[PDB]
Order: structure tokens, then C-alpha cells, then sequence
């Protein structure tokens, strides 16, 4: 998405999601035309995130789409005690 950086580069990996590390951020759940399929679990994956209810808050936000297998990047929604924030559609 639209940021301070050049958007030349395209296809996020993990690293993209590291580059807000233990930071704000926002999410945005599509159906089609996503930009990064990311799956959620009950346990933590690789990286862990916290689900809130604010939007005037967070720095960026990019699209995402849960799928139901060869996922992405698994992340870890969790109230607290999380690595970062991110708030999904």
C-alpha cells in the first residue's frame, strides 16, 4: 500500500511484515486480488499478532486473504502478550 518508501518492489514475504515489528498496523481481509495469504491459528506460528477494535491509530495497512492450506504467513491473533498489532477487516 501507499507509504513513505517506494511501492517499486512488489510481493510481501515475512520480512515485510517485520519491517512494523513490535508496532501498529492495520489489515484489511479481501476476496479477491489480495496481496498476501495469511492463515490464522489457535497456537503462534512464526509471528504473533493483537486484534483490536481501533482504526485512527495504526500506521499502514495492507490486504491479506485466509486460506485453508500452502498459507503464506501464519500469524497468532491474541488479546495481549503479542508481538505486534494489527487490526483485520
Amino acid at each position: 500500500m501507499y507509504n513513505y518508501k517506494e511501492v517499486k518492489h512488489m510481493g510481501y514475504g515475512k520480512g515485510y511484515l517485520a519491517m512494523f515489528k513490535n508496532k501498529k498496523v492495520r489489515f484489511k481481509v479481501v476476496n479477491s486480488f489480495p496481496d498476501l495469504k495469511v492463515q490464522f491459528v489457535t497456537s503462534f506460528p512464526d509471528y504473533k499478532v493483537k486484534i483490536s477494535n481501533s482504526s485512527s491509530f495504526c500506521e499502514e495497512t495492507i490486504k491479506i486473504q485466509v486460506v485453508t492450506s500452502f498459507p503464506d504467513v501464519k500469524l497468532q491473533k491474541v488479546t495481549s502478550f503479542g508481538d505486534f498489532e494489527a487490526y483485520i477487516d
